[PDB]
């Protein structure tokens, strides 16, 4: 699908809900309403939408990939600690074949514990970005842009 | 129990509602519905039944172990992703003292990446079966029949 | 806040609702009504009250940590399996700045397998108590009782 | 080639010709003779036919592999201890271009010794059975059947 | 031994003579007298007494913990360095067959370096009690009681 | 040092003097004049200049951070070869004190070789941006843009 | 069996058939036969007798511990390279339930290259003698009379 | 000896019995017998004789270095899958001290499976050729006469 | 020294002192006591005589080792835990240039967990004899014979 | 290209300017001026030409193997310490797409440190020569005649 | 303390009451008492002194860290065979807030084995000194004066 | 050569010549030409001179080391980054037979972040000098002084 035809689907993991109200040195201070918003403006610029959502539970995001996969032009995703865990989710987007798939960590995980080094998630992901902040999410929905183009 | 007084419990883990719709090299292009049907043809040659479902939700497999272990004469479970991450199911399985598990994977886990090399699930399952398609499912059900009885 | 003021949430993870059903020698004979009575008298010698659950849902115990984050005096967790795969539940914990948080195991995990060796929860748990059985959770008690103090 | 056309060679590594005569909770009472009375049945059903083997030499189950390499329609093996430590039957396995090959084990290797976790033989077995007794012996020849047929 | 019939053997390893004197942020700003008479009172609650001692001596700790063999109804036990390298202690622990044993660390050693998270003293005490202050050694004197009633 | 007051230096590393000329499924068909010319129009919409440039040697590459340091607003680097083997370009860049520091990489590396899989540079850079193509120099001149403002 | 009753056997892996021809820095100067005379004297100190045996290949010695089992009182192992390297043999003297069996190395394999250090069959072998030349093997044959008695 | 006074002995592991059979893109397509001309060739040129052996028998490879030890001037060995696991082989290598031995794979082994990477022979072998095609086999046969000369 | 000019050296690590007062399964029923008087019986038929001792200290044993340095033939000792902890010890052996020096452990420590499997002592040891009971220490006596003579 | 258009670039890594001049029994006798002089003359046997080079720095390799890859038949290398650390000459390397490369080292870097078991090269390599000393280089060019032809 | 006002504690482990008497190619042929007179010249030359003490115990050099730490002004260990075993030093020399301790090893411990390559009295060392002899002690002395000055 | 015959080369890798502009808590604030006059200092009281140079390039480090085994009476090296990376200033320093070789770490290596724990350098230098300061230098000309003389 081309941006034109379908939005973006910009999936978050456990925890981000609170994004914004702690932790500002490594998370920043904007929300995840903030967050959104960028988004939008960013996928306007290039006439497209954006389906935002998050989770803390697994297997909903499993769901929401499968959606994704049918109805939706890519997928942004900040797996947030199921990046470190979740097989299911890999699993999940391996099913997403053909479909742009860009990894967003808002903090840089290379420099935080050893347990964040690594991240299921971008065996399968065209793009990762990591520690540019929540700017991070809106070079995911440029890439996201160039490769549907 | 006896295959007689009560149904066998078919488990499948995450991604398995999507069987058959790609990968057929690695999966096959039966669908779970297809499999389930191998299922019950299998079961009632020995005067059996089965109570077939699948979930992406990782506690819900839990739930559905707990009911097993009441109900239930023996579980075949596909756990797919959460095969190599669910200490959870592993320890939910632990429960079920005396019943009879089956694991199936339709791959072979072992030609794959390495962090599919290693499930939780066998170290309890009775039996393990891999590699043998959506047959393996066929071979839980009669091991089940044959420890059951 | 204070034990006088706000309850102290006391969660358990998977499969701790057949507690007591089996395996005694590792478990005991107490079940988790036992133990909540254990938790609930415990508290009222400090003038103080718990909230008492348990879930087998990573995402759920994930939710319940941010709930006692904004309602409750301290948390008191056993997360059983997640202890050794959840970083989701250790991020969520670390959402509590400033609040009293420990770790409970009923079992002496370090005695077990060597998967059970290692919990993520312990990396911001204030106090962990293994092996102590379940006056384990009167100890965790007592211990948010003395930090709220 | 088919069933018809051909046996199926059936192999054995070392000391397993002293199956049933000890470790009945580990291997079972059967003797190795009954297990090649239950293939012979099993490929029967299928209208084919069994080639049994058993050896403690390596190089032999090598020469046996080029065997049936060249006269067989398949090869169920249970490589015994050999399964952990040789290179040189999985090389011959692999000279087995197109022709079905299953692995099985007796006992659950996945709950044994950590030296028994890894076989080499699954790196190019097709399917891999392990823990369903001497039943396994008879899901492999199924499985040969489906694979030729 | 019961508690009325014979003391609670309290054990500290090296460099606790310094408790209370510096890091007052990880070890507290009590005294190790200040821990003995805690000790105490928590055992006369239960009609017992204590023996509580502290060397800088691997082979003195091991000398102590044979007297306690024989003479104490319980081992209290905060190894300090000791804990991390002294299979000696472990195995004197071993041979206390029967007697209940608890290890205590002030400071929660799963937050520390590495070299500090394992510990030879867990695999044999029947509870761990870690990163609960001087509070610990009070639960220590709490589950010797529960065990030895 | 703002945009407007000097420029951002953008480095390349070994072989990348041949980007274009082979391998475009992993590197693209642009050149790195063609890359160039991306960083200067990205350059320009913030009112800011780049100073481009390519070496296979990792002591010059030092002496361009050095450089960088004193004269340049900031630094985008794709380290090539030497990101996984230059603890010296890391200890160059730990040098330039408050100096926003984006580390891009063209292709996946997670998705290839192990050695590829960490990067010294990382642990400085403040953001990372890898497998988003040439279009990664690009979100690190934007990400320098926003970090200098 | 008693020594009175049958022989012990007495077995030699790979290469010994050169014993004595070099490296008398580690192997000595006495010859295999040199080392069977030693044997038989000590035996008949005990009333009993010896069959000492060499070979290259592994399948023929797990063949001779399979004939020891039904024929011999004990089994005194020199595994030579296959110490390191054969589980096959390993299995084999699992078999030999309730047999005496001790492994002798001349050399001080913990002294040698890493490869050494580990022998599959000391996990079965009763007693293991290493670094006491060929007088080595005397201490294998007193044991064996100690353990029959 | 000299290559005018004895032959060399040139010889192969397992499943080399069928080289030039199958996988042209590892191996080749000669066979064994192509290859034992190409040494005869290259031999005669430095008037010596070669004494070509193959066997799937990791104990008469043994017993062939033996003979070679001593009646043969050097020895050129593709072991093929016992590279990997043999330490009975390395060890009759060791055997033959001043012996020239020089180690080949047609295949480059460093480009394969990481069990391929180590070979035991390598520690004694005096060269070690790899990759090479067959014409390792001449490069061995010419080390071999270099060395003897 | 010669036997009939000086003792053998015979000492013996922690918890020895109550070897023969539980584990007999490990350890046997006999006591140090009975222990000494074998090895004094072994060295009497030599000529010689044995200096037998004790202790729970790492640093006493050191002195001890010193002490045998210059007034005894040869040493016969069991570290007990000290043998997997102790380089202080492996030291104190390396001091003793060309004295005869025998490490017994009466279990098999190669069955046993794997923190028992390495021994630093074995790296001095002449000789290693594990899981020959308390018969060891009388093979230790007789190699330290042999080595003297 | 073939021979008889262009010459063969031999490189050489770092401190082979000094061969010849120590360490004779790893490196040999012989200067790089002998081994140049050995492949001039390997090379003219098959109508080429060599282009002999050697150099301390990585950059300058890499600069090498571009020039290389343009103008020359194929490359012989002996990396030297580069060859361990090196993914710089491993990616310039990886551009020679269809060129014939031959990794040469003098010595058997297999029987040395654990730090030289590894060559980055090998894995782009066709073949690979060691430990045939400065007759390794002859091989090299004779490897490339084959390949070229 | 300054040097005026107290003496520099000078420690030595285990075995270094040896030092001398044995292995000058490791370590020297000056006796412990020779170090001593060293350290008193060395430190003379800054108006300090020296209080030099040698232990085979590792509680006696708590101990006398423990009193290093009220009255002399800086501590020089060389630390022995404690150096790779001991957390219990590395504690104590933790309670010296603020005091000078350097770390002096007389052999390069980092030629040596393996387990000499790590030092646990290295993270809390401010300097270390290894392999410069018994000059080593000399550069202690002097580090301290410039520390403590 | 002696100190009045040549002068003592000082050799400086990567970054260095930045010492003291920056991180005085880890490096100081004296910069490389502080250090150099120390250095001419300390030579002078034995009659000496230094050569003191610095480069960010690992082959002009190599050139230097081969010039000093032909020139000068020692080297003194702080090689920065490369201590860590490069096998080719180990090689070069390694050429250098009998010459002496002091390796010196401004910083304590040991306590900072593990990549910096090993250093190649250290395999070849006499002594090893970390976290002394710049004083550290003054000894290596001290050590290079006494091995010289
Ligand atoms: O945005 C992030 O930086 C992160 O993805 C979010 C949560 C964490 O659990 C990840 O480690 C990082
Ligand atoms: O059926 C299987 O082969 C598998 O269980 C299914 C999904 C994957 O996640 C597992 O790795 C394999
Ligand atoms: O209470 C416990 O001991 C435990 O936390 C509960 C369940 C297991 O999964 C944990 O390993 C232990
Ligand atoms: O059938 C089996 O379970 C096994 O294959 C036989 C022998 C053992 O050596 C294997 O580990 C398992
Ligand atoms: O009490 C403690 O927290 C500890 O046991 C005491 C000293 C340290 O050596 C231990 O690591 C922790
Ligand atoms: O741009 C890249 O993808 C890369 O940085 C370039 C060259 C390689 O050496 C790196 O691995 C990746
Ligand atoms: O007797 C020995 O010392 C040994 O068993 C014989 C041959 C080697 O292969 C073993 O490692 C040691
Ligand atoms: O010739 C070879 O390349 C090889 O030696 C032969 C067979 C394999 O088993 C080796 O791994 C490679
Ligand atoms: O005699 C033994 O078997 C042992 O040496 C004694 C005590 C233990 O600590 C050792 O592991 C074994
Ligand atoms: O030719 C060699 O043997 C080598 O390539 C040269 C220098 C060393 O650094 C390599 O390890 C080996
Ligand atoms: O002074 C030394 O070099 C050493 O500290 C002394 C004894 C050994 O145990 C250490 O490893 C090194
Ligand atoms: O002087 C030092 O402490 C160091 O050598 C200099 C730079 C770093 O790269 C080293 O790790 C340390």
């Amino acid at each position: 699908r081309s941006l034109a035809n379908a939005p973006i689907m910009i999936l978050n993991g456990p925890n981000l809900n609170l994004l914004g109200q702690r932790q500002p040195e490594i998370y920043g201070s904007d929300t995840l309403a903030d967050v959104e918003a960028l988004c939008v403006k960013a996928a306007a610029a290039h006439g497209g939408t954006v389906d935002f959502r998050q989770s803390n539970h697994e297997g909903e995001l499993v769901d929401w990939i499968h959606e994704a996969r049918l109805n939706h032009c890519g997928i942004v995703i900040n797996p947030a600690a199921y990046s470190h865990t979740s097989v299911a989710i890999l699993d999940a987007l391996n099913t997403c074949d053909g479909l742009p798939v860009v990894e967003v960590h808002i903090s840089n995980i290379h420099q935080r514990e050893p347990f964040r080094h690594h991240s299921y998630v971008s065996q399968r992901a065209d793009g990762v970005v990591a520690g540019c902040g929540v700017q991070g999410y809106v070079f995911g929905v440029e890439r996201i842009a160039a490769l549907a183009g």
